[PDB]
RNA sequence: AGCUUUGCGCAGUGGCAGUAUCGUAGCCAAUGAGGUUUAUCCGAGGCGCGAUUAUUGCUAAUACUUUUCCCAAUAC
């Protein structure tokens, strides 16, 4: 998952770049927002992984059409 | 006043393929999905789940017997 964290910290240090570049969020308000959604992000990729049911075989046993 | 471009609908005439089509009050996504190549470069859907003849509807193929009429003198 690191090549997919990499983009995402990428885009995520280039919008806390634009926002410092004009000196505004001084006390880190953004960048901790910025912060926070990228773990949360990265909690959501490493959810174990949701339970999922096993499918019984169907029956052991009707018209088909016919064309092109 | 014709000619013509783009996108969207309604149709008609074809051609191609059934290992794919659709759903998503589930999640993530241009505040960036995905990146194997062209990476100080490209640029959208992706994942999980679900339905199924790997889209779904029709149409057709897989049979003849009920009834309802009857006998009689030109005679003790």
């Amino acid at each position: 998952l690191r090549r997919k964290a990499a983009r995402l910290v990428a885009a995520k240090c280039t919008l806390a770049a634009r926002v410092d570049s004009f000196h505004e969020s001084t006390e880190g308000k953004v960048g901790y927002e910025l912060k926070d959604e990228i773990e949360r992000k990265f909690d959501k990729w490493q959810e174990p992984p949701p339970v999922k049911q096993v499918k019984p075989l169907p029956a052991p046993l009707r018209k088909k059409r016919g064309g092109r």
